[PDB]
């Protein structure tokens, strides 16, 4: 079966639609999500066309095989979409209205820069390639393009589900090629990282601070060592949960800049000492004294410019 | 094969059924539940009626191919159902008896709000779309719903399999759809967690609470510092069993405030030594003899709070 | 293709055989194990009887779809197991004998109560539905149930691989159901438990109670607060090995009571301190004197007494 | 179609070839191994035989469907293989020529006793049942059995891939079975184990041996512990790379080994500790002293010992 | 359908190209990589040509069924690759050209001697099989090899994907075959290495070398052991992204050498107590100093000597 004949020299309007069932399994370091949609087509075959009088019905419905379907494929997804046809209904006219269920696992690259305060913008991309017969350009049907209201992305917040309506067209291997924009606009649920990693990261740094208090050498290297150290362990377990990114991330500035903070802490600790043992406590007791501000107020600051820097 | 033809105006009653047969792997952190059931249809096709008299035989069986069957689809799986016909049964007024056998992976949202002593309500979808020709609607032969004895779902309790035998019918993209909600109730197993989390988590935080009978801040610093790390891995080891709810689970919030207990501790211990230092130890020793009292009673009173706020 | 008519008002009794080639993946958690084996089917098909004299040959091999084959599932199986047909050989008089190869995931729960000294019996239920012509019953034909020399279990004993030769007859949605129960006896291989967590667990326990040799406060808090972590760590390796159980298994019971040993053990070192500050020494070394003794014989007759509880 | 018909009462004897595309996935703890290879086959069926001069072709291909072609099935092999004919080529006397590409995940015992220092043998087990016509036997063609010179088992090297050309011939469910042992003999790449595993180990045990050089109690205890919980780690490290075995392996023995000396220290630490508190320094010397010598004295013999014994 | 027929004694070309859709999942562990890809095949079939004037048509499109097509395999696949035709066009003289999706997991050695700052050329090899009636070469059209500007491999940097346009022809099995190497030239985005394990692997060495301006040997023993620890936590997390190397890495390198550092600064830290102890604290004293220069100057030119040997 080959595509339509046009009636000047005009391509083929393939109209598409994606409607969410089910959108689950975000992957923060695979930068994949997995969808579940109904995908509807409709083209004009007049071919197909027939008078409902004559024959007595108004819509005809066609197994796949039978009539020339337009070879619709994503770009972004893994492998091939697990898709199975649901109806194909031909007007008096000749325009054809498909319908299919799929599911694919999608590949939309996440910024993490912000995490996890951050937003992002999932793709789903359909395309089309010409056929040497004629040119085949994709539309967005609007009113075939949503989601069901029971969808849920687990820790995430789901913004939109739009089309970019104008497709991108462009040549491949000298072949014109229609691509759509589906774009689904989410924004993350910070809420846990808050009692789960930043406070308890808290936490253990004030206690560090509490060697500022302390004359006993033996226990601010147990106080500002064993504290670095779970600070270690988070900064472990936050890395575990995102991918590899070539840049900073919100998270990953205020926890590499925590260790300048343990680093500086030691050093403290070590003058401190070196300064009693020398029968120096006075200058160490400045020190120390200036330390129990000094720390705060640095630390503080440097969060209002990382912030500023970062939002 | 089109669908069977309406006496009058009528839509078609595809009667439904789910027998489960094994239930398994309820993951917690995917929301997700994988099922191995029955799944039985039965609707009357006029087309297919016969004389069991001048036939010969009471029933025909025919293979899907042969006949019109309904498509219908899950809502909340990932991907299309692996699904094998076990029989298709005609009787000679039409009535049509489709059995299959299926397993799915059901996706499922959990509210872990109360966990581990929650409780929660898995879904399974059934949907049929209407075609063109005719009107599909669904129903409940509630003499072909229920479970298996065998079917164990791992640290779970299965309290009920009942499906809402009114269809949830409405309008999608242009076209009727009936919808089908079998409920499958579950409690979960909470038993496990008091050895294994509950109380080694009380244990360290009592233990760390000897150094209020304790003068020496060095020992003091070893005991409220090393616990509140155990205290950080069982955290981690909690996290790492859930996903990341946008609301504080019960013991997400236990967890949590212990880790203001061992905050509060280190400035207790803190505040005993600087007094000690500064040559007020019996100020320190009110300090302590008050917090040997003060941190049990307002640990559990916290406690019921909690369980009040939470159950 | 219908099933085989009835001599009288008997019913079809289908004779089955597992042949176990290959024995592998037994998933403590999951309660899985995955299964390679023959499955051998004989009945009685008059309609297939031939004379060997006429036809000349004394045997005659047919294609599954030429003749009509009963629809023998797998209860506890996760997914439709992968078969392939070895052989369907029928002799003159009709007795049709089928093989097929196949391999599937089996659900079978496992009881950890006696944990790593348990022992299981591993299930694999062969089922057939009757049909509307006639009533389909299994039967264990014992020459064609065993396993090759080769299957090994990793980590497992192989005890025996016996059928249950009386089937579980039963209506289930109105209809005759035949169900046969294979069992696999297996025990666990509790060899490396003893050095690589038993062993290890109890000698940092029996390091925990050189305290009792100490009066230096400082050392015991580090002597048992770092034991216990260790304790820890390896209740946390043994709960990631297991399922969440509803009952205490016999490692899990020694883990939870060792707790309770370290708790005492720091009551003890805190006690002893008290005193010493008291200017108490005297009372403080009986207390440690005796705890010295009390600490081994409280632990080894409490061990008594869960090994007589749990075997 | 049936299989060739014999000159005499001879068996069928199909020749056999496996060449090794691509090795790869060797899982230590699954005891599996995947393999991307081709399987050519060879018999003579005299009812495919031509004249060539007749026909004018030398050699004619046919499509499986075609023609008889022998059931060869893995035996070790967790599911049944994902195989694609290449080709199948007859030439004038009948001698048939297949060749398929294959790869299968293989399931094949591996022996841990010398670990990191193991040299394994890895099976391919070729089978084929005989039929009720004619016995079906195995043989091996030589000129057919490789490997691709690319061939690489990541953290293994690969020493050979030969066939045990005479086949275990024997009856199974009262057929004739032929079955072939391909051996591919690979041994361990046990370079990273050193500076990753074994000298980390001895670098703690041997800062954990500094406390024979200290009469500081408080200091050792921390040596000690320490060190034995670094220990402990790395016993874990170890034993999630491996599956439990019935039986101690060399890195187990040597691991398990290590305890005792940390136990052993402990006590040394304790007694020098009582002794010195107890007035009883000079006594405590001696040990220590003594410590000195016999702790790494024991630990070299007893090492000798284990690699004596496992080698 | 048998290949096309030759001109002279001349071989089949078939030109290929293979155009970058998305590539993705480089695993470090397993050496893979997934891509998602077009293949498009050309070559001569006179069999199949037509005068454009009679037909009407100026190039003809076939199914794959219809037309005799080369059986292109990929030599470094785990399994084979999910390939969707998108077109077949004949030319008028018999020009063939075939278009295909596919995705496959490539299985591509990788060289981790330079890890992370280390670059990989990813291989895809194309084959093809020579028939018994003519041999077949593949060629490279280099106007249908490339990769789509959207094309991101997660924490890599894409540098080229050209094809070696010579195909490597050697004889397999008495048979010729045609390869092409499809090289992916990438490397690595080393950056967050330094925040996350380079630079808090530094931090927690300088505070292990703060026990250089320490007399407290209890003080030391903490510092020194504590973080070793840390080093070992980073040593481990370090192993488990990196497969079993037979060769030294970098990281791997700099990692094993800091194992010296901590060893020495124990020795030192030893030595420093034992003469404290004897006392000669004068003697301590110039160690100590000397150490506070040599740890440093020692440690930045081991990096210089490992640096130059590594690059
Ligand atoms: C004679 C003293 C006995 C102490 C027993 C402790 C009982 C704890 C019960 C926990 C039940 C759950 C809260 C934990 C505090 C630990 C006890 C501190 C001991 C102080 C000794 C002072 C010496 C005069
Ligand atoms: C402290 C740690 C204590 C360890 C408990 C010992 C195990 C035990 O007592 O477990 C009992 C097991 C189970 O053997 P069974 O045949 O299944 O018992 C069934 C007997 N009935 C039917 C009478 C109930 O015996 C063994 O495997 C003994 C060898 C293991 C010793 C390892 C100790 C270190
Ligand atoms: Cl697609
Ligand atoms: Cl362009
Ligand atoms: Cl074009
Ligand atoms: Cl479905
Ligand atoms: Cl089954
Ligand atoms: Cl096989
Ligand atoms: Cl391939
Ligand atoms: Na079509
Ligand atoms: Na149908
Ligand atoms: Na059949
Ligand atoms: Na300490
Ligand atoms: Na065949
Ligand atoms: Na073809």
């Amino acid at each position: 079966v080959s595509p339509p004949p046009p009636i000047a020299d005009e391509p083929l309007t393939v109209n598409t639609g994606i409607y969410l069932i089910a959108c689950y399994s975000l992957d923060d370091k695979a930068e994949t999500f997995k969808v579940n949609a109904f995908l509807s087509l409709s083209w004009k075959d007049r071919r197909l066309a027939f008078d409902p009088v004559r024959s007595g019905v108004r819509v005809k419905t066609y197994e796949p095989e039978a009539i020339w379907i337009p070879e619709i494929r994503f770009v972004n997804v893994e492998n091939a979409r697990d898709a199975d046809v649901v109806d194909i209904s031909v007007s008096p006219d000749g325009t054809v209205q498909y319908l299919e269920r799929f599911s694919a696992r999608v590949l939309s690259p996440l910024d993490f820069r912000r995490y996890p305060f951050d937003s992002q913008t999932l793709h789903i991309y359909l395309i089309v390639r010409s056929v040497d017969t004629r040119n085949i350009v994709l539309a967005v049907d609007l009113e075939k393009v949503g989601k069901n209201d029971d969808v849920f992305l687990t820790g995430w917040d789901i913004e939109s589900f739009t089309a970019v309506v104008k497709p991108a067209n462009f040549a491949l291997e000298d072949r014109l090629e229609s691509k759509l924009d589906y774009q689904l606009r989410i924004s993350r649920q910070y809420f846990s990282y808050i009692p789960n990693i930043i406070l308890p990261m808290l936490f253990i740094l004030f206690i560090s601070w509490t060697a500022f208090w302390s004359t006993s050498y033996e226990a601010n290297v147990t106080l500002v060592v064993s504290t670095l150290i779970a600070h270690i362990a988070f900064n472990i377990l936050v890395e575990t949960n995102l991918p590899k990114t070539p840049y900073m991330t919100y998270t990953g500035a205020i926890i590499f800049m925590i260790y300048l903070f343990y680093f500086v802490a030691v050093i403290e600790v070590t003058v401190q000492h070196y300064l009693k043992v020398e029968s120096q406590p006075a200058r160490a007791a400045s020190i120390t004294r200036a330390s129990r501000i000094a720390f705060p107020v640095v630390f503080l600051l440097a969060n209002i410019i990382l912030a500023f820097l970062f939002f």
